């Protein structure tokens, strides 16, 4: 299939096995922000569900299923790879909703819908809004859709801003820094310490922030999911252009998302943005191992480029300039091996 | 090989790539009393290792087989599966060692040695000692040991006692609860909440605990490493009579190990009990999903059963009853996915 062709067996295992505990069910859904959001996203927009035919992407529990009975579905077939199918059934019954909830155990690249859909729901987004490369079975599952079918969500946008954060770069050149000492219990490390470097700069860290931390406003790239095919998602280049606010030391790029579901009768926005109330997905900062000067009224410019890779991740480069002096920056992030700072 | 026969790959990829981090192997360096106990096992062992031949299983950065010319190895083959292969490599370079340690990646059963070899040293020890499962490829290590060579370390004693947390306890069916919801977003969640306490319970709990929980003086299980086989670590049956010296709620077992390096000159104990500084495997408490209730002077009895399974890990089964009343627990659990709750 489209799924195994992409997907080291290895990381399907795991991926699938962890979306299988009920625990993480659990996790998510306390995340109140974006289960009450998606619920209101939905029951507000009952006309884009009222008698129509709905895929659920990746059901899981079966949550947003439930959300477009809610709402009024004729049918919705809920599609979900991992052993939390059997728990989704489990549910199904015994909310009587057997004649309006179909599972379908499996994934969605390689089951068979026994018609075309009016709308395709899922939750699709990870750190960074690409990490787990989900947004490429959701948009596989397009091959469902009636034309003129709607998606839910619509679109995505990713937001990027430069930072200042002394404390943070400090932690990870302190840890790093372990890899200096000549004498370790009698032994040299210090031809590792390079290495290590690299290793601790590669990751991204995972937390939230004060917006204060952030020196210019925010850059904004889109994806529109009615529009989008899963190739687009194997390959994404990011330009960036700040006008910077602030006087001080860049030490990365933060990067959160919006999402929003677009339908007949409001627009509603699910946002991980800092300036909002906290979720699950926090958000997401890349460092540079050395950091850039820049004065207010520079203009620091480049690229963040993700290349797709078999993990269900992302190889994330950063290039980042000031114009001005031309004082570079250039990273490598491997999203797959985040440091939760939280 | 016999690794990949009792190891699906899925595992061993995720486990490879886990150990390849130097993070990782710091983290495992700066625990001070492991790194600290094997140097001085090593060193005080001198004539264990003067102008002998070792062997490092599962060598990481190379830090024990450092240790092993410390104390005057002619020759150490360092063996190790992961990336971290390389990272050894420069460090034998550059603390000009290349004479004396050679570094040969891959797994100890699927690699040649050029000869046979005085002693092996290792660090096969998970959670519960047996997690993991490298007790297995240090044993199959033996091929190439000499008659009369030495292991380090050499015996490995598994303890385990009954334990009172009533705290513990009521923690699982608090976070289990969250299912006991008629109308969560509009979903009767309840279906569900059997299921939820059952995934909890079995997860073993990693943390550590006041020594005044425990209610009996613990069983000792004792594998030696220069007799046993591979063979022998498949199937681990601990059958425990326990005399009660405090009377109260059993919720469960509490596990933790000694290892001892036997060796010429002295042994030198490395203990991750309760009663000794911290160490990061801590302990380990499986819960019973019903307690049972003893009396000073009674006796628990009944059986550990430990199942290797192909995850690198083991089924637990925990049977026990109180002599004195016939009440029984019975319980299962999957050291696998281990509950961190330090
Ligand atoms: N917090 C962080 N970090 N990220 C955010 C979590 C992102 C969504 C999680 N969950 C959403 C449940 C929403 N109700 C994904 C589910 O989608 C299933 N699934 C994944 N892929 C496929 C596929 N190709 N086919 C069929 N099912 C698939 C998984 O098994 C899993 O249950
Ligand atoms: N903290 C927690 N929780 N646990 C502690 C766990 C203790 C082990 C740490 N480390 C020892 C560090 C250096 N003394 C094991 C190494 O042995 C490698 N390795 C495993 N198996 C094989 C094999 N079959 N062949 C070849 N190499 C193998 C691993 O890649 C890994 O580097």
């Amino acid at each position: 299939s489209v799924f195994s062709e992409r997907t080291e067996e290895s990381s399907a295992v795991q991926y699938f096995q962890f979306y299988g505990y009920l625990s993480q069910q659990q996790n998510m859904m306390q995340d109140y922000v974006r289960t009450g959001t998606y619920q209101r996203a939905i029951l507000q927009n009952h006309t884009d569900f009222k008698d129509k035919i709905v895929l659920d992407v990746g059901c899981g529990s079966g949550i947003l299923s439930f959300f477009a009975a809610q709402a009024g579905a004729r049918k919705i077939y809920a599609v979900e790879a991992s052993t939390m199918a059997q728990h989704a059934e489990v549910l199904v019954k015994s909310n009587n909703l057997t004649d309006r909830i179909v599972v379908i155990p499996g994934k969605v690249e390689e089951v068979s819908l026994p018609e075309q859909v009016d709308i395709i729901i899922s939750e699709p987004m990870g750190y960074m809004l690409f990490n787990e490369r989900m947004l490429e079975s959701y948009l596989h599952a397009k091959k469902y859709l009636k034309p003129s079918g709607n998606m839910f969500p619509t679109i995505g946008d990713v937001h990027l801003a430069p930072f200042t954060d002394e404390q943070l770069y400090m932690e990870q050149f302190t840890k790093a820094n372990f890899w200096y000492q000549p004498s370790f219990h009698g032994v040299d490390l210090s031809a590792l310490r390079g290495a290590a470097v690299d290793e601790y700069f590669r990751q991204p860290v995972v937390d939230t922030f004060d917006i204060r931390i952030l020196m210019a406003k925010s850059v904004k790239y889109t994806v529109n999911f009615l529009e989008a095919k899963e190739g687009d998602l194997h390959r994404i280049e990011i330009p960036f252009k700040f006008h910077m606010l602030h006087s001080g030391l860049v030490h990365g790029l933060a990067f959160w998302f919006d999402v929003a579901f677009i339908g007949s009768i409001m627009t509603v926005w699910l946002s991980t943005a800092p300036t909002e109330p906290l979720t699950h997905w926090y958000q997401v900062r890349c460092l540079f191992q050395s950091p850039l000067f820049a004065k207010a009224g520079d203009t620091l410019s480049g690229t963040c480029l993700l290349i797709a890779n078999k993990r269900q991740s992302y190889d994330i480069s950063i290039v980042a300039q000031v114009d001005q002096t031309g004082s570079k920056s250039s990273n490598l992030l491997d999203l797959k091996n985040p440091f939760f700072r939280y």
